[PDB]
């Protein structure tokens, strides 16, 4: 079991580029809208506290240059939604893949595909932490870049990226614009809540170690799921929700282990530790794999 | 920093399904060729002890069936190079990308493009292990998927996959068709020589970790290039060339520590043990990271 992304070609065929004045992000170019940060307006003097829609009402549709590669598409039109750019050009992007925006939850993983200048540089999984940030690599100039899932030749974008926090971890939006967790697009140093082992995706590793033999920690007790809730918390670990529930049936199912079952054991690994046996050959219990991803892996 | 691979939609474009008999398994189209293994004409009988040239020689044009998406491409020739067979179709790949057929030394890195019946599925970092395999994740019907690096629009091809040991390990061979590695593409338990790390990547990962502000495993000591190896290959790792000292210059230079004393710094590490931390998130010292693959993140 290893990270594995999504293939990025049909997000590579709708990176572009946004420049205003001298500044260059990344946008998105699905039909006839580019999508990209909305600070790419912004001088450097005015991102400590940007006045959005001030300078929004100066500029123009000529002030805007996108270009796909080094041709240039004309905006014939252009809006703010939330922390996005969205620019109207006059022509509609022939690699357009079917696609969807959707806003996901703490805990679900998707493919970044880092860009500079509109041009993709790689492709890795993240997960989306419970305090809202993820453990990106970016560096300057690849805010625009963005996160998506694919299910069935069709893209669900989900993340648009707009910063690094003090602590090297990174923050974006929805691309509707609007941000995961308590973040706000200006040039100040901000931080995340503390954060939390992903329990669904404990549990997914769990039922992965089962499904290749590695049982040692099941055991014979069950919990209610409030009950393990409670203990859940107490060891720093984010409490399950009825989704988390349903998402782990696939799972359960395929190796007749009930999910509360599942619970009880990972509540005794919590409260006695792991007594330097390994499962899956590690010491430490894995949270960034989903039960989507340990069943695309098997 | 992250497991990162290449891009993969140069490669996506190039990769269709390819079918003899009852086998399925990918193939690359690159202009008017199709690559894909050469075992796609052997039958469940053929796989133990297959005598390739035999039963290549009795197969016709019409045996294969090549896919690319719904679209069905017609076989107008075929012939083999070792492992591989080269079908060629009446049809040029429009979506041919820059290319070249490289053959990577151990401890290189590439991106490995999942795929099955001729549809990718992911895209992952791979590095060729010193003793040949690569540590994959691949299923039934991968067989064909390849690895890549691309330079400017230019994909170096290096890998086509071919199977999984009884350890759950990988092997396969260069778009030439040969095998990295000791291995023989017939239906039988194959074991690999043992492993070692590869020890300029794990240097190289180590100066990634101080780029990444992780700094508790640095120490005040030095060593000598012979001295370390002396540790190094005590604890199974691959020696350090002085070309590789030279490799890490870029990342020497970047962060003021010279490679000897970065070797110091491992050296304890093997001696003493991680002590439960952890070095960019990991619990054990990373050697699938090459040094360009370091640079090219980090700047
Ligand atoms: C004293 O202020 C701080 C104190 C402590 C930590 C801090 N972090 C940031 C911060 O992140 N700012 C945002 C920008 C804000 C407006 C969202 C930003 O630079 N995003 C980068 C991606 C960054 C850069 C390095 N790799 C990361 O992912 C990006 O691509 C963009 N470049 C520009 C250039 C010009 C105009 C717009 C953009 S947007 C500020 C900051
Ligand atoms: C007693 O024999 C064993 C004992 C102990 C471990 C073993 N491993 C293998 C082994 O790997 N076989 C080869 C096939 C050989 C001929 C190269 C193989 O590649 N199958 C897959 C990829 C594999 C499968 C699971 N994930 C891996 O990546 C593939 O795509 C192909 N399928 C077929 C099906 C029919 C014809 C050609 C191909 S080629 C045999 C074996």
């Amino acid at each position: 079991f290893r990270k594995m992304a999504f293939p990025s070609g049909k997000v590579e065929g709708c990176m572009v580029q946004v420049t205003c004045g001298t500044t260059t992000l990344n946008g998105l170019w699905l039909d006839d809208v580019v999508y990209c940060p909305r600070h790419v307006i912004c001088t450097s003097e005015d991102m400590l506290n940007p006045n959005y829609e001030d300078l929004l009402i100066r500029k123009s549709n000529h002030n805007f240059l996108v270009q796909a590669g080094n041709v240039q598409l004309r905006v014939i039109g252009h809006s703010m939604q939330n922390c996005v750019l969205k620019l109207r050009v006059d022509t509609a992007n022939p690699k357009t893949p079917k696609y969807k925006f959707v806003r996901i939850q703490p805990g679900q993983t998707f493919s970044v595909l880092a860009c500079y200048n509109g041009s993709p540089s790689g492709v890795y999984q993240c997960a989306m932490r419970p305090n809202f940030t993820i453990k990106g690599s970016f560096l300057n100039g690849s805010c625009g870049s963005v996160g998506f899932n694919i299910d069935y030749d069709c893209v669900s974008f989900c993340y648009m990226h707009h910063m690094e926090l003090p602590t090297g971890v990174h923050a974006g939006t929805d691309l509707e614009g609007n941000f995961y967790g308590p973040f706000v697009d200006r040039q100040t140093a901000q931080a995340a809540g503390t954060d939390t082992t992903i329990t669904v995706n404990v549990l997914a590793w769990l039922y992965a170690a089962v499904i290749n033999g590695d049982r040692w920690f099941l055991n014979r007790f069950t919990t209610t799921l409030n009950d393990f809730n409670l203990v859940a918390m107490k060891y720093n670990y984010e409490p399950l929700t009825q989704d988390h529930v349903d998402i782990l049936g696939p799972l359960s199912a395929q190796t007749g282990i009930a999910v509360l079952d599942m619970c009880a054991s990972l509540k005794e690994l919590l409260q006695n530790g792991m007594n330097g046996r390994t499962i899956l050959g590690s010491a430490l219990l894995e949270d960034e794999f989903t039960p989507f991803d340990v069943v695309r892996q098997c």
